[PDB]
């Protein structure tokens, strides 16, 4: 509350650490469905169904340009990528499986780096 603060958690390395995590996601062999925005002209249904499209290149641009106010807003966009994937893709599909794998990979890196 006013003039009553919890001790200051050091957040000065968060930008660099989110960038490293993002690099590792970008270079994972199952990242291919997620590298670029889904082409809204060429994928029937996507525009109407997926209210907030998100992909690694769009996260990279937002990260690079100061559009994440903190590390939690960064994690929300990464998880949005996988939540979108689950909404549109069957679990038993290459893309569906890719999304499960990447979410697992992300969450471990996130915990090991920050928790």
């Amino acid at each position: 509350s006013m003039s009553v603060k919890k001790p200051k958690r050091d957040d000065s390395k968060d930008l660099a650490l989110c960038s490293m995590i993002l690099t590792e996601m970008e270079t994972h062999e199952d990242a291919w469905p997620f590298l670029l925005p889904v082409n809204l002209k060429l994928v029937p249904g996507y525009k109407k169904v997926i209210k907030k499209p998100m992909d690694f290149s769009t996260i990279r641009e937002k990260l690079s340009s100061g559009q994440y106010p903190n590390l939690e807003t960064f994690a929300l966009d990464v998880r949005l990528v996988f939540d979108n994937c689950e909404t549109f893709n069957e679990d038993d599909s290459d893309i569906g499986r890719a999304g499960h794998n990447m979410r697992k990979y992300f969450e471990k890196k996130w915990t090991d780096t920050f928790k």
